[PDB]
C-alpha cells in the first residue's frame, strides 16, 4: 500500500537523481532496489515509476489512463508544437493528423517507401565496401547518416546526403544542440536554433511545387472526421515531428542490434546465414525484407533489452486503484520503464539480460504488455512498421555483405540523450565482394 | 533442376503397399536412408514428397510460401475431431477463433493455475510406484498413459479419468483409442462392421464429452475459457458444436503425444546411466520440498534438456504436412506448383548430421544447452509457425514435473536389459518398456 521513493535531497525531493548524464540507467538501479514501483518526487512534480508487467498492463488500459506529457515531451513540443508526438489525445489537430496520416503507414505505403529505402541502403554498403584495410567503421554514426536521409528522402523527398559529409547536417546541428537544451533543462542559441528548422521546413515545403509520400498527405490529405487538411502550421510541426521521431530511435536500434550481433556470435551465424539465403537479388524486394524473420527477431530482442524511447508517461482519467494496493487521483502520474517492464524475471525468466532472439519465434507466447518498445494504443508509435522494415532491409543487406569483427572487443557505453545510443562503438567490416 | 527419387512401385498402387506395415514411420525413414533429403511418395489419388534435411525444411517452414495441409491421416482424425484445432484448416473461420480465445488458457503464466492439479496426478504416480512389492515391475507406457489421460482430464475439464484405479482404460478411451486404430487402418485400406464399430465409437466419445458440455460456479481450467472466452476479433464466443470437438481435440492431443516423450525419455535414461546420474543429482538439489512449486520445475534445466533430446530421437508426433500457398522452387532445383503436398518426416530431420554431427543416434542432451546454436528449423518436434503444438508447453511442464519427481524418489534398473519396439499408431511409443524401482523412501 506505501509506495517507495529513493533517496530525497532536502527541498530538491529526488531531482537531483536526475542531474546525471545516464538517467535511464540510474532509473532503472532505483527500480533494481525498490522493485515494480516507486515514488519520484520533484519541485512542482510528482510522477510514479512502473517497472512490472503486472502494474502497466493496468496502466495501458485506455480506459483508464491517457498518454501525458512527460517533461521531456513538454520541452520537445516548445519546437514540434502540437504535432503528432507531443499533443495531447484530446486537442482536435492530434486525432485529424492522426486519421490524415495513418494511411502513408500502410502496407500500399510500404511498398512506395520501399525503393527510396534501398537507394540509401545501398551508399551505406558501398561506403564501408570503399573503405581501406584496417580502417574501422563507426556504427551509431553510420546508422544516423543512413535513417536521417531515409526518413528526409522516404518522407519528404528531401535528399540530406549524409553520406557526403563530416559534420552533419545543418538543420539537425540546431536540432542535437536545441534537444541538449531540452534534455538538460544557451537561451539564445535554443531561440536561434529552432528558427534554423523552421528555415529548412520551408525548403522543403516551397520544393515541393509527382510523390507518393509523407509530404503528399499532409498538403492533400483530408481528415474524413472533419473534412479538413491540416493547416500550414501543423504541417510544419508534423515535417519537425517525423524528422526527429524518424531518425535517431531508428539509429539506435540498428546500433545495437549490430553491437548484441558481434557480442553473440552464434546468433550472428543464423541471421547471417538467413540473409544470405532470403537476399537472392542484387537488390533486396519488399517481399524478400518481410522474409527475414530471424532478423526481425534480432531486432525484437535488442528492442527487449535496450528499447531506444525508453520511456512513455500517462495520467489517471478518473479515481482509481493500481493493482489493488495503489490508489491513484484523477491526473496523477505514471511513467512506464520500458527497459526494467523487459526485464520482468516473472515474464522472461530468469535469463533476461542475455540476448536470445529466439524468445521472439512466437509473437502469442509474449503475454499482453509485456513488450512495449513503440508505446501503447491510439497513441503507440505510427511509424513502427517504416522502423522495423528499414531495419530489417538494412541489417540483412549489412549481414549479407559483410563479415564483422569487434577488433577492440568494445565495452558497451551506452549515451543517453531523449533516446539510448552505445557511444564510442565501433567495428571492422570484411567484404563478403558480392556485387550490388 | 534435379528430379525428385521415388521408391519401388506396385503396379497401379504406386507406391502405397509400401505402407501396408505395423511400423509405417520407421519405413518411411529407411527410404530416407536410401533416397536422402526428398523422394516422392505416390498414392491412387494422391503424390506427395517427403522432406527429411533441415536445408529443404527450414524453407518449408516459411509461412508466407507453405501452410499447414491436412494429411490423410488428419483428414480420417477429422471424422470425430471436426474443426478443431488440429484438424481445421487455417482458412477456416474457427481455426482463428478457437485459436484466439484458447491461446491465454496455454500461456506460461497459465500453467501456475494448472500445477497444482499436475502435482495431484503425479503424487498418485509416485504412490502407485512405492505401493508395489519386492521384485514387481513397472509397465511404463501404461502408466504414463495413465497420467498424461488424467492430467489433461483434471487441468483441462476437472474430470476425473481416474485411470490409477483401473486396470481396463476408460471406456471413453477404448472407443478413442479404437478409433485411431480404424481411421489409421484406412489409409494401408465388407468394411460393414469397421464402419459400424466406428460410429458407434464416434457415439461414445461425443456423449461422454456431452456429459461435461451439458453437465457444466466457474474454473481455471480450458473449458471455462471455451464457454465464457470471446474471441477478440468477432467478438465472437465458440458454438457448442465446436466447443465438444475441442474437447475431443485436446483429449486426444494432450496425452497420447506427451506419454511417449515420457516413455521415451526414461528409456534414453535408463540406457545411458551417466545422463541418469546427472539428472537425478539435478532433481535433488532443485526438489527440496515434498511438494514441487512451479518456480522449481522451471528450475530443472537439465530435465528440461532430457525432454528435448528424448523428442529429437523420437519425436511422438513424428510428422506434419505442407502444401504449397503459389507456385515456389524449393532449394533451388525442386519446382512446386500451386498446391503441391509435403510430409515433413520429423525423425529424419533430427538425424541431419550437416546439424547435429555424426553422432546422430547417441542420447546427448548437452546438444540443448544453447537454443542460439540450434540452426534454424533444425529441431521441430512441435510443429511449425502458427500452426505449432498449442500444448507444447503444458506438455514440457508436465513431462518435466513429473520426470523430475521419478527421478527423486526412484533408482530405475533395466532389469530386462530391454529391446526398443517402437509401436506406431498415429504416434511413437516403446512397446513393452518395463523397469523396476527401487524407492528411496523420500516422504511426500
Ligand atoms: C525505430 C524505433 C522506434 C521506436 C523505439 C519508437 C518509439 C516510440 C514510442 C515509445 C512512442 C510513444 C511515445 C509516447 O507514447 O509518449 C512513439 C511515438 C511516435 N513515433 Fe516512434 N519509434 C520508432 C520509430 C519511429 C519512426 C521511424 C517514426 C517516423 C516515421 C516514428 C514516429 C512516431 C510518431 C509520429 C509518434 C507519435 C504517435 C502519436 O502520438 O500518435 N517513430 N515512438
Ligand atoms: C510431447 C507432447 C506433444 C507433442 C510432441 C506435440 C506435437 C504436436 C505437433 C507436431 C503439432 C503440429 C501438428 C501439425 O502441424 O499437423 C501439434 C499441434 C497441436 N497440439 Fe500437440 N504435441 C504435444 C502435446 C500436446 C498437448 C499436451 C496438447 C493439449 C494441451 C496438444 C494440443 C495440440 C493442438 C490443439 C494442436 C493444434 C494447434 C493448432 O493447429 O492451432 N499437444 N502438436
Ligand atoms: O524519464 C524520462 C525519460 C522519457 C523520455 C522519452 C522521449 N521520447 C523520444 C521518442 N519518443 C519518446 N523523463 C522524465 C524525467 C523526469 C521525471 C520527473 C521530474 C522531472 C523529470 C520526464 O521528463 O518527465
Ligand atoms: O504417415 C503419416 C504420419 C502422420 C501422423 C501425424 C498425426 N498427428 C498426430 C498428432 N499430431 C500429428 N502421414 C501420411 C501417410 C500417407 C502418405 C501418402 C499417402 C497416404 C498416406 C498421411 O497421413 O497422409
Ligand atoms: C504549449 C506549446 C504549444 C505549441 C503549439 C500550439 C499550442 C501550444
Ligand atoms: C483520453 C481522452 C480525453 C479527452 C478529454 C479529456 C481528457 C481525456
Ligand atoms: C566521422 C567522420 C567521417 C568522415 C568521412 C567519412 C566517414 C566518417
Amino acid at each position: 500500500k506505501e509506495m517507495p521513493q529513493p533517496k530525497t535531497f532536502g527541498e530538491l525531493k529526488n531531482l537531483p537523481l536526475l542531474n546525471t548524464d545516464k538517467p535511464v540507467q540510474a532509473l532503472m538501479k532505483i527500480a533494481d532496489e525498490l522493485g515494480e514501483i516507486f515514488k519520484f518526487e520533484a519541485p512542482g512534480r510528482v510522477t510514479r515509476y512502473l517497472s512490472s508487467q503486472r502494474l502497466i498492463k493496468e496502466a495501458c488500459d485506455e480506459s483508464r489512463f491517457d498518454k501525458n506529457l512527460s517533461q521531456a515531451l513538454k520541452f520537445v513540443r516548445d519546437f514540434a508544437g502540437d504535432g503528432l508526438k507531443t499533443s495531447w489525445t484530446h486537442e482536435k489537430n492530434w486525432k485529424k493528423a492522426h486519421n490524415i496520416l495513418l494511411p502513408s503507414f500502410s502496407q500500399q505505403a510500404m511498398k512506395g517507401y520501399h525503393a527510396m529505402m534501398v537507394d540509401i541502403a545501398v551508399q551505406l554498403v558501398q561506403k564501408w565496401e570503399r573503405l581501406n584495410a584496417d580502417e574501422h567503421i563507426e556504427v551509431p554514426e553510420d546508422m544516423t547518416r543512413l535513417t536521417l536521409d531515409t526518413i528526409g528522402l522516404c518522407g519528404f523527398n528531401y535528399r540530406f546526403n549524409s553520406f557526403y559529409r563530416d559534420q552533419p547536417h545543418p538543420f539537425i546541428t540546431s536540432m542535437v544542440r536545441a534537444l541538449d537544451e531540452a534534455m538538460n533543462k544557451n537561451k539564445r542559441q535554443f531561440q536561434e536554433d529552432i528558427k534554423v528548422m523552421n528555415d529548412l521546413v520551408d525548403k522543403i515545403i516551397a520544393d515541393r511545387k509527382q510523390s507518393d509520400d509523407l509530404l503528399t498527405h499532409m498538403l492533400n490529405g483530408k481528415d474524413p472526421e472533419t473534412g479538413e487538411p491540416l493547416d500550414d502550421e501543423n504541417i510544419r510541426y508534423q515535417i519537425i515531428t517525423f524528422l526527429i521521431a524518424g531518425h535517431e530511435t531508428t539509429s539506435g536500434l540498428l546500433s545495437f542490434a549490430l553491437y548484441f550481433l558481434v557480442k553473440n556470435p552464434h546468433v550472428l551465424q543464423k541471421a547471417a546465414e538467413e540473409a544470405a539465403r532470403v537476399l537472392v537479388d542484387p537488390v533486396p524486394s519488399y517481399k524478400q525484407v518481410k522474409q527475414l524473420k530471424y532478423v526481425g527477431m534480432v531486432l525484437n530482442e535488442a528492442l527487449r533489452l535496450w528499447p531506444t524511447a525508453p520511456a512513455f508517461s500517462l495520467y489517471a482519467k478518473e479515481d482509481t486503484v493500481l493493482g489493488g494496493e495503489y490508489p491513484l487521483e484523477k491526473g496523477d502520474e505514471l511513467m512506464v520503464l520500458i527497459p526494467q517492464l523487459h526485464r520482468d524475471k516473472t515474464i522472461w525468466g530468469d535469463d533476461v539480460e542475455e540476448f536470445r532472439p529466439e524468445r521472439f519465434e512466437n509473437p502469442s507466447a509474449i503475454p499482453q504488455h509485456a513488450f512495449k518498445p513503440f508505446g501503447n494504443g491510439q497513441r503507440a508509435c505510427i511509424g513502427q512498421q517504416f522502423a522495423l522494415h528499414e531495419a530489417t532491409l538494412v541489417l540483412g543487406m549489412m549481414l549479407k555483405h559483410f563479415d564483422f569483427e569487434d577488433h577492440t572487443n568494445y565495452e558497451l557505453d551506452i549515451k543517453e540523450t531523449l533516446t539510448l545510443k552505445p557511444e564510442g562503438f565501433v567495428v571492422k567490416a570484411k567484404s563478403k565482394k558480392i556485387p550490388l
